[PDB]
């Protein structure tokens, strides 16, 4: 068992992702590692969507151990989707290298979800329960070959910098002060546990009673249902505006409020300069509403200011204060 630190590119503090190599001779490939899915596919030559033709495309033809597998395959991730092909092929994430590895192929990529994205393909990180027929998590090929020295990986997102790491097999202490805090993942799908409140001024604005959340590298803000994130969005001073965000007074940060997430009897604090989010001197609420959203939804706003534990062998999710 080895363990593995893949460190993790950050493009205006919405998308992370990291590298992995695909194929004998290796082919490089820039991948979402997601929790909130369990698939891992690339786009391939046979794909002539415009994501595929501005991103790598792999090549199966030149791999010397790509073996297809002849079975569909088809996501939907946001506002779009991907069909395409299973195959067994070779990949390489930092030191660990994966043998017989479940891969998709990309033939088709609608909508521009991914046309604009700066990451080829998708490698989840989610259980199996949610990935795709005849296919096998990355990870849990990892686990049942034992090429990880730990069944657990963890993430750190590092606010505006380069130094983000996904850690695979262990927890790098580096990352957070503190104690982990362990809270049970109540469904095995998601990474999803329970949510106890949300608490600005010592008084319960969203969750009222109880609700479920995932906790997701692959959503940039802090998603949930559109009335809770309303009454968060008027709470903290947030204001409406005729291009689909919420406007922050970039000055007004000292007088904002703190948003507590309280996650199995703790409290998970976000301060002002935590939940907003600065763009071109323009100030953003972290916060956004979805009319989909039936469970909230912890992106990469929650997982910048807390460093995130993922464990297999006991089913849980840690946490603790990011550094």
């Amino acid at each position: 068992g080895e363990v593995a630190s893949v460190p993790l590119t950050n493009y205006l503090d919405s998308q992370y992702f990291g590298k992995i190599y695909l194929g004998t001779p290796p082919q490089e490939f820039t991948v979402l590692f997601d929790t909130g899915s369990s698939d891992f596919w690339v786009p391939s030559i046979y794909c002539k969507s415009n994501a595929c033709k501005n991103h790598q495309r792999f090549d199966p033809r030149k791999s010397s151990t790509f073996q297809n597998l002849g079975k569909p395959l088809s996501i939907r991730y946001g506002t779009g989707s991907m069909q395409g092909i299973l195959g067994y092929d070779t990949v390489t994430v930092s030191d660990i290298v994966d043998v017989q590895q479940t891969v998709g192929l990309s033939t088709q990529e609608p909508g521009d979800v991914f046309t604009y994205a700066e990451f080829d393909g998708i490698l989840g990180m989610a259980y199996p329960s949610l990935a795709s027929e005849y296919s096998v998590p990355v990870f849990d090929n990892m686990m049942n070959r034992h090429l990880v020295a730990q069944d657990v990986f963890s993430v750190y997102m590092d606010r505006n910098g380069q130094e983000s790491m996904l850690t695979l097999g262990a927890i790098d202490p580096s990352y957070y002060t503190g104690s982990l805090h362990w809270v049970p993942v109540t469904v095995q799908k998601y990474w999803q546990f329970t949510v106890d409140s949300v608490t600005i001024n010592g008084m319960v604005v969203a969750c009222d009673g109880g609700c479920q959340a995932i906790l997701d590298t692959g959503t940039s803000l802090l998603v949930g249902p559109s009335s809770d994130i309303l009454n968060i969005q008027e709470a903290i001073g947030a204001t409406q505006n005729r291009y689909g965000e919420f406007d922050i007074d970039c000055d007004g940060l000292s007088s904002m409020p703190t948003v507590v997430f309280e996650i199995n009897g703790k409290m998970y604090p976000l301060t002002p300069s935590a939940y907003t989010n600065q763009d071109e001197d323009f100030c953003t609420s972290g916060f956004q509403a979805d009319s989909r959203s039936r469970h909230w939804i912890l992106g990469d706003v929650f997982i910048r200011e807390y460093y995130s534990v993922f464990d297999r062998v006991n089913n849980l999710v840690g946490l603790a204060k990011a550094i």
